[PDB]
């Protein structure tokens, strides 16, 4: 029961046991994300990137802020496919947490993509940059317990 949150970029749905990857998506070319104020921020998918740091799962492009160090945490919450890069750059912002991104793997009908991640909104109690990723993977042709 519950997400299987396993540091191989990989998370097993407890409903159907279907097996979640985002290994796929790992390409060192490197996502970006449109920051809402003057910038943009580049995201690495449990695996490096040129665009962001090894290290460095999700970093801002305007001053180069790690938003989130490189994890592959990936979890299943809320039929969303979720990887929490915490533990990221200092945050001085208003809180005085760390940068954490956490970026939410949405179901799109597409066949194996990304898409493209979207930043929606950002936290700044926890300094977590929510990230919606339009990915296909993120959804389930497997039929559930209840379909």
């Amino acid at each position: 029961m519950k997400s299987n949150i396993q540091d191989n970029c990989q998370v097993t749905n407890p409903a159907t046991g279907h097996l979640f990857d985002l290994n796929s998506l790992k390409n060192d070319s490197g996502y970006s994300v449109a920051y809402s104020e003057k910038g943009l921020i580049y995201i690495g998918i449990c695996g490096g990137t040129k665009n962001c740091p090894s290290g460095v799962g999700v970093c801002f492009g305007l001053t180069k802020i790690n938003a989130g160090s490189w994890n592959s945490q990936l979890m299943y919450v809320d039929q969303v496919l979720q990887l929490v890069y915490d533990d990221g750059a200092p945050c001085p912002s208003k809180n005085a947490l760390k940068y954490k991104s956490v970026i939410s793997f949405v179901c799109t009908h597409d066949s194996g993509a990304n898409n493209k991640p979207v930043f929606v909104s950002l936290d700044k109690q926890t300094c977590t940059l929510y990230f919606s990723w339009h990915t296909p993977l993120a959804c389930e042709k497997e039929e559930p317990r209840h379909h």
